[PDB]
């Protein structure tokens, strides 16, 4: 249970952020749900009211995570109306795309990709720090297998700004624990929400890719595609100071098995020698 | 809740198995406790049951974990009282000491090691395989930070069966997520259990290095030394299916942040220039 | 030998680019040596020639690596003058202070470390490309073990864009190599250099450091400060195909052994029971 | 040069350990070459005198490295013809297979990969450490890429061995380098050598699949299936204090970039959508 604990999730207003925020309200807490897109952030406000969570325990708002007046907006809402911050979780992110492929993305698709990516959850940070130390609270932070030990040469900068926001995990934790904060983070393998609609691709076609990596073991061997909930119940564990108080500064790795496969393992030596 | 399923805990009848053990019980679950004091299996015994579980849901059995018998026995009267294996816990283990140290400790000690620590795993795993497959159960392993990734040259033997047990649960995940089964691990930092007493130290001495390094941040960030039941409680959430479901094959950290400090962070600037 | 071999090295002008381009040169490398400081960027020069090296072979370059303006002087002038480049090493890089630490370092400060030690290694990588792809030529980048696996709370902007570099190497690595490209990286510990200077320590606060970190075991076990050299020698390593030919996309450690020692292994027992 | 070196390369009778045993002849060092096969130590030796080493300078040794009598044969015969040892190489290794695989590969199997590649490490680095030390000499271990992180469940046995010895090599590297003792790794990914014929395939079989892995990049990056050589000449620069004096402690990987593509990256976005 989170009862009475305020819980600030960006990024809320689909996947992975939708499912935490209606876990920690189902399990009591007040949250503050926010995203750019107002019909997908009121249908996420209404799943947790069909949860049986009534209204003045939901603050939802429309801001844009890398605007500085939009982070503002969602810490002093959160505030005016809880009073208090005891969770933060930098959910929001995307792989952005402009057409642009490898080594060959544009520096301006950089300078977007770790604006929204990484800029921002170190602006989330320092400005709800004071207040987490207060509550002596959570931070919890959605990375990404692209990040590494693999190479994610069609999109360097969304892969490299993981990178960084792994070390930033860490450099926090350390630094933020003294001041009795928890940092640490979640890193998801293939998870079927809106990510792959948000980069271009219709839902048919995303639903076609979901399926497939889902069912091909060499893609995902535990046998089915990550959903929104599977990486939110870690989310989740990760901000229960009384469940993992003793895990400081790591991000645990929720991808069904994938990073365990290596290319090479895709071919079978009898196949190979026929 | 874990309410019918049948749970082994090796290494049961102190620390990390002994609070894990409870853990599983109180949430409904029927566990085979073991070691081979029998006095302390016995109190692990009487704090289940006076947890308010019956009797009947728990099934002690005396054995050396690295005796065939003894698994045998384990594993046999778990079926013979329960019908059937849910999850594995390779929780036994300890860090042999004979008196030597360094690179010098003798090969015999490093048989007795690995004996233990990794051959029992083995053995048990492939003897549990079987029931877990029909019950689409669980396997959580107890590893160690000392398995790497910082050198742990006084005991190179019980590092480095820790290291080999690491990679043997990434083996055995894609290997036994086939047939359904899934496979994960926890490596502690330093956890307050009878470990150093096994080493041969006094509860007095014991005590003192425990409370020691639970109160240097360059030790143990977090500021506390870890309690069995802060790893009781990453060993049960990896062993629940409906929670950490998309965890595969991996070894979540949990050592107050131990492992994020280097021997040269020790010094700050100021002193130094001192 | 790099005879017949057109290098460019980065940072050039001081520390680590120094020895790295003189070893380049004494091997019979065409060199291109860089850096904003005049002064000693010919003192780099003059070092070269000293070593016998003719001045026809070295071609210094005045520029700022993180401006457009100073990358492209140090591509073209090279192509001018050698009509082709083998190699590049992206070795310039600081840790700039602004005198806050921690956390709470400004993200101004945030955007001047990664455009300097991320953003440039991007742009001089695809400036380059197309000149290393019609030579089949090298990549050497240089990291830090201020990327992890460690935290580094001090400096989190300077840890994380090393550690964005990293997934860089990665990802350019496994893209480039498509194209006949080897992209590789070294990352080294403490190294005596300029490195503390531009951090804005005199020279003695700055020998002090270095000689104190250099005679501690728990600092750095291998008993010494790094030298420049010694990290020149495993770039020079990496840059030579015929030797290194198959190490892809990986940065090697050289640390003397830092990153080996936990903070908490810098107390032994018996100080601790005493 | 290795001139006035006495250097040690156990499984220099084949492969990786025949290359290295040539280059290190080639560069003046006095050569212990050893294996169990009489006829293809011949082999190395006949190399070594074409490449112009005179036959006082090679010391070739019949020996099985596992059993005490080969390991005592091969340092004795060293420490009595060239009164020194200056360099051990432990190459010798091997994924020994009896038909079975997976999880289901017997003790028996484990015990006896154990041994070769782990135990006889453990023992060889025992018996020369105080040669080594009277020389401050090097260490350089030969792992595989087969100890992560990427799973490797058909042989886990030899996975896990070479797991642990990555960590032996961390321990010992700390512990000996405050003798003056470098220890250091290199970890192979797929290499032409006999290896697989030692597996048990012919020498047909077993150039086709070295032919088939090296013209697939989603297999080996770089091109080309890795050749003794490649890896020869990264364990000489290990050897060669000189050049990496300042690298401890480490294994670098060497794989032509095969642990840098996941199995999911196999397939590309556009074959899915079909
Ligand atoms: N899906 C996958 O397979 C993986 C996802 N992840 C991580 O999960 C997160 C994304 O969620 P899913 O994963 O659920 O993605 P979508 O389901 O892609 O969710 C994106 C979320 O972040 C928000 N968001 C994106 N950009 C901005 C912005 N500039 N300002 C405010 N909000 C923004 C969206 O708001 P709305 O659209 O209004 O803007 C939405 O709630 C990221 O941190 C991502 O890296 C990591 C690994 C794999
Ligand atoms: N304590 C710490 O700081 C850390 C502990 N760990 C891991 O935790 C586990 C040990 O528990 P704590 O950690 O709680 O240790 P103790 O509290 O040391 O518990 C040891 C447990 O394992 C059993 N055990 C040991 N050897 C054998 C054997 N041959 N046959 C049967 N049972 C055996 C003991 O049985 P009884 O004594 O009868 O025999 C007991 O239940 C190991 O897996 C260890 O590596 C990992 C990192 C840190
Ligand atoms: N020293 C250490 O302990 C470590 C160093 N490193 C890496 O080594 C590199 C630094 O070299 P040392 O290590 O030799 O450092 P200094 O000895 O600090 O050298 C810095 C070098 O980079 C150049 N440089 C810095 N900023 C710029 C800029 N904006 N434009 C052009 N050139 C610039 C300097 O040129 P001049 O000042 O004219 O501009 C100089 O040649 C970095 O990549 C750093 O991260 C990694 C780990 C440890
Ligand atoms: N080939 C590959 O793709 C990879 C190889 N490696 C490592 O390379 C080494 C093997 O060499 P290649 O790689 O050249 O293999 P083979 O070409 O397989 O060479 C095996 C070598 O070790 C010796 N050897 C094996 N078992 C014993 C024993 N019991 N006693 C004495 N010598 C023994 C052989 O001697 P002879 O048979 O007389 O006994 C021979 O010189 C191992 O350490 C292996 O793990 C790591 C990764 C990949
Ligand atoms: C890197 N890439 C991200 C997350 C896993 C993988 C597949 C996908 O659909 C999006
Ligand atoms: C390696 N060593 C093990 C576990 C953490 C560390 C301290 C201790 O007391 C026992
Ligand atoms: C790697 N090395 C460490 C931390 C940053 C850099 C400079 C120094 O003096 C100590
Ligand atoms: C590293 N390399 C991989 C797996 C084991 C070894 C032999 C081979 O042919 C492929």
């Amino acid at each position: 249970r989170f009862s009475g604990k305020s819980v600030i999730i960006t990024g809320s207003s689909n996947g992975i952020g939708r499912s935490a925020a209606v876990i920690f309200a189902k399990e009591g807490a007040q949250v503050t749900i926010t995203g750019r897109n107002e019909d997908r952030l009121e249908e996420t406000k209404q799943q947790i009211l069909k949860a049986g969570v009534p209204a003045e325990k939901i603050n939802a708002v429309v801001a844009d995570v890398t605007e500085a007046s939009g982070q503002d907006d969602i810490i002093n809402t959160t505030l005016a109306k809880f009073g208090k911050i005891d969770i933060l979780v930098n959910n929001a992110g995307a792989n952005l795309a402009d057409g642009t492929a490898n080594t060959d993305q544009p520096v301006e698709l950089y300078q977007k990709t770790f604006k929204l990516n990484f800029q921002a959850v170190i602006e989330m940070t320092q400005k709800t720090k004071e207040h987490l130390i207060k509550t002596k609270g959570e931070i919890v932070n959605v990375s990404s297998i692209v990040a590494g030990p693999q190479a994610h040469s069609g999109y360097p900068y969304y892969a490299c700004a993981k990178a960084a926001l792994d070390q930033y995990t860490r450099c926090t934790a350390i630094d933020l624990i003294q001041h009795g904060v928890r940092v640490n983070s979640v890193s998801p393998g293939a998870v079927a929400t809106g990510f792959m609609g948000a980069m271009g691709l219709p839902e048919t076609a995303s639903d076609k890719l979901y399926s497939f990596i889902g069912s091909r073991k060499e893609c995902i061997p535990v046998g089915h595609c990550g959903k929104p909930e599977e990486i939110a119940n870690i989310i989740v564990f990760l901000a229960d100071r009384n469940l993992s108080s003793y895990i400081i500064g790591q991000s645990i790795v929720a991808d069904g098995g994938s990073t365990l496969v290596m290319g090479m393992q895709t071919h079978d030596l009898m196949s190979v020698l026929s």
